[PDB]
């Protein structure tokens, strides 16, 4: 995959304006990375959660639904932050399944990669890594894929930078 | 309940700066509701969900449990906001259980209260209702709980105004 710095007026989930994007975003990120989204807060349908995942719970489930069926939002976008503090490092105890097993998967898939890092770039491959299995797993649900091949849905991956006030798309 | 206006520079919910506080948030809200809160971006964990509700489920869970077991977390905000598309009288097909249970049973356990309201003034009473009974209901989590019973937990309800770009706490 490759980084894209976005241009605010021409983002890949705002090719027209006043329609409600799906914005799933990290609860130990905030309010500034929505700066780097290209969108007004009307358009904005916000999903804050552990390490910006959707995983097989009803919260996600429900969510996505009422965000596909009630608003007929056509475009999702699965944001990540660098200095994210659940996706980082190798454990944390307090983080429970499924959440912890995500990334225990992404530390042993990607173990070459990670290893070829030290620290701080590593943390930032983490954040890199679990948008890209995220974008890629909610593609795969059902209710996604019956979207995708009908051409009336988009999910995007992109890493919000608090150092440079940006936002980065994963292209790959 | 009464509503009190907030103090920004007195708020139950960082009568000491520098630790973090959960913020139970709506999805059809957005980061206006966070200048009302008086807390500095760097002091909330936000989890941003439907209706701005806790239920009884791993997402829920997880994310109590994180903020109580990693971030020890001493205060929770539930923030409801007038005019939520979802605490509302529009009963829409595409939210689901239990969400959708949440509402039907407000609105049959105080119905008393709503049967006499018009439209807008009954929907501004449900968003209310709503962050009241979140509250209630996230105190007999067993994780708050004993929280609570070891007075190391606080959790308060409130209710943002976009219009007037002002917040209310729920005093119980
Ligand atoms: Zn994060
Ligand atoms: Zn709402």
């Amino acid at each position: 995959y490759q980084l894209q710095p976005l241009s605010l007026d021409s983002v890949p989930w705002r090719r027209q304006p006043g329609q409600q994007v799906l914005w799933i975003g990290c609860s130990d990120s905030g309010c500034d990375e929505l700066e780097s989204s290209g969108l007004p807060a009307d358009e904005i349908f916000a999903y804050r959660s552990l390490g910006n995942m959707m995983v097989d719970d009803l919260s996600c489930k429900a969510t996505l639904g009422y965000a596909l069926d009630s608003l007929k939002i056509r475009n999702i976008v699965i944001c990540g932050h660098y200095g994210c503090h659940i996706a980082s490092g190798e454990v944390n105890a307090g983080l429970q399944k499924p959440w912890s097993s995500v990334l225990d998967t992404l530390r042993s898939t990607h173990r070459r990669t990670l290893d070829s890092l030290t620290g701080t770039e590593r943390d930032r491959a983490l954040v890199e890594l679990n948008v890209l299995e995220q974008v890629h797993s909610l593609r795969q649900s059902a209710e996604a894929a019956e979207a995708l091949q009908k051409q009336q849905l988009n999910i995007w991956g992109m890493v919000y930078d608090k150092a440079t006030k940006r936002g980065y798309q994963l292209i790959e």
